[PDB]
């Protein structure tokens, strides 16, 4: 189970890449005064580190060793022109968190692991309601944002 | 200093001729029915006296000196077309509040007059948020103002 | 009617001009440590400019166009040296309120303004009460300052 | 280093100073029966401890070594007669206090020590409010002594 | 701009610091030290709230951030006591306390009073920071003198 | 009598200066990690200046001209090394406050001044209580040091 135990210390990475993409979302949308959308993604971005902490908290119950690796940089920001980019890039974040969650819960399965496809389940539901929210966001953005400024509306009602 | 107590006088002339130009821009929203806009203008219109009064009791109370100035009329009130105008007059009132501000406390540095400075940090960060949030608003208002009408939805709004 | 319009916005200025007034009272009783009477003075110099404020509310209502003019720079605290000359001053300056009033009303008169008359007469009642009142503190002080210090305790009617 | 410590614990002595020359003013007006005018001093005396405490508990944190010097037997007292006397020596322990504050700043703006400069700002806005009223009792003081009995009046209406 | 740039690192600095105190959080947790993993769990939040609050702040300034990678934390590899962990968390908090003086500096040689003042909260919190975790790992090295004695101070948390 | 006055003036002196060392072992205790008894000793500083000011209040009272002597730098601190030499000037510090008050006693009695005989019961009932509940951490404290470490982990627990 050396697969398992180092996919295991690999979602911990994961979820906080994601929290730091969600951050850098954040941040752009910030400097380009969408204060509604700026907000939700700062708050995505704390229940991804939540996630990364309970996997965290999981493998010190359950003995899986955790070594805590880079968190690397944000890089979709460089390339970011308008919402709609931005709402693409998080919803291609969250189908990645689905992905590296399904591949650990096959090396699990491969491994009899009852105990972390367990833990795994909650996880796998969040995600199927995750992405489900990201893309409904996204089609509305991109509707919206078919004529010109009507966009905004969205950030100060909704977020 | 000379130079100090200018400055602070000069403080209140100007957070008081900044109320006085709020006051200007809620006149023109309301003449043209923008009666959230005008709201908010009201609103810190207050608050620009209150700086002033805030100066003013400081000043009192560690002896500098207060000497009124007239406050002037406000004049961008003539030309303003749009909303946008407005909105891009108050921006500037408030990078001129932040700048004199700034003055102020360069000033109180070279005398080292570290009560002046303590006094004035508030309103430094107070500054940051405020020229911000109206850059902020300057952004929606221009975008919104795009389609014919869409603006009239911000006001009526938040 | 040009002299309607114009004396309404003149009224503006006024009630404005008599805040300031009051703010610069307050200063010089701040500065000789008259506490009590400095925050009367910035309670009155709040309540000034409230009238300002409902006289532009007014107008933008009614469609008379507002144009904000220049506050003057008091110039009374030049000359005070005791109490007593600066409420004689206040004294002086809520008469002059009240006069622009009546002249205000006077053209809306002969205009058979009757909105605009209606609108006053809450105005015309409490410059009734403030006169009265402000007269009944300059008789006071005159009277208590005939004794060293005396005027000093009853400051402390704060 | 050597000149910002030594201000800094200088500063402790002149807070506790304050607070013996403000008990030393309670004491002379208790004895003249002026209550009230005692009781206002007695409770600068504990607030003056407190500004010295503040800074023994910074000094700890921050270890800056904080030896306690004897405080002084205050002196003044022998040459009080009136109120307005003891007012004016308050007036001046307050002025000393102010100096000696912008002082221990102005060694900590050279020694770029931002942390004491910060912790320093509260000390600095009170002085600035203190003086003030010092400033207006002493000016209502002397005053209202100008007619015999009179000052009475204050001691027992206000305080 | 030094000051844009030293700016931009205190954001990575405390990022920095909240992963070394997860990692601290992990080592106790692993070693059983259940109170001083909930304390360093704590701590990595807190970090945390750090660095958004100068991202918050540079954003109403017009400050850019760019966010960085955030360093593997490296020390845990050679922790072998609880002495070892709260050392390490120690010189972290130095570390962190003499990034901001730095950031201060480049903010008084440029007049920035805004930046200077919105830093002295930061100043003060590190005090209190330092004096918390040295107070810490006085006890945590006296106690540990005595076979089993530390595990106590755990457990009274 | 002089020789009441002046004991009575001692007396003031001998609270404060015991007010001082209370606040060099809070000093000595926090530089040194002891917050707990750190705690303690800065509650008995402000609880000796309370004695202190109770005897002024009296002497004011009762027409004792009260002249304020300096409070003398506390010079322990130089040499304390453990808390049980910091606890152990303590008592010493308690005993010579029983003693001054004791002398104050034995010269009130001999001028049959009842009313200052009155006023110092509550104080020497004090100093018992006190005298029995510093000896008593004293004790405490000189056991538990016999361990290494078991001491520190007592201050964190009781204080
Ligand atoms: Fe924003
Ligand atoms: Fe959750
Ligand atoms: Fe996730
Ligand atoms: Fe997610
Ligand atoms: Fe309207
Ligand atoms: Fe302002
Ligand atoms: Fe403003
Ligand atoms: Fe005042
Ligand atoms: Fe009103
Ligand atoms: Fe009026
Ligand atoms: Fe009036
Ligand atoms: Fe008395
Ligand atoms: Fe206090
Ligand atoms: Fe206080
Ligand atoms: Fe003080
Ligand atoms: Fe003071
Ligand atoms: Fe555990
Ligand atoms: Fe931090
Ligand atoms: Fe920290
Ligand atoms: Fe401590
Ligand atoms: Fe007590
Ligand atoms: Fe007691
Ligand atoms: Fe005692
Ligand atoms: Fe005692």
């Amino acid at each position: 189970s050396e697969e398992l135990l180092d996919l295991f210390n690999r979602q911990v990475t994961q979820e906080f890449t994601a929290s730091q993409v969600y951050l850098s979302a954040s941040i752009w949308f910030d400097q380009n005064d969408w204060e509604g959308m700026a907000a939700y993604m700062l708050a995505q971005s704390a229940e991804e580190r939540e996630h990364g902490l309970g996997f965290v908290d999981f493998a010190n119950k359950r003995n899986i060793p955790i070594e805590l690796q880079a968190v690397p940089a944000p890089v979709s920001c460089a390339e970011w022109s308008s919402p709609e980019d931005v709402w693409q890039s998080i919803l291609e974040l969250e189908q990645a968190n689905t992905r590296s969650l399904l591949n650990l819960a096959e090396a699990a399965s491969t491994c009899h692991d009852f105990a972390v496809m367990a833990f795994l389940n909650p996880f796998h539901l969040q995600q199927v309601n995750e992405e489900d929210k990201i893309g409904s966001i996204l089609a509305k953005v991109t509707d919206e944002n078919r004529t010109p400024g009507l966009l905004r509306s969205l950030d100060v009602v909704s977020f």
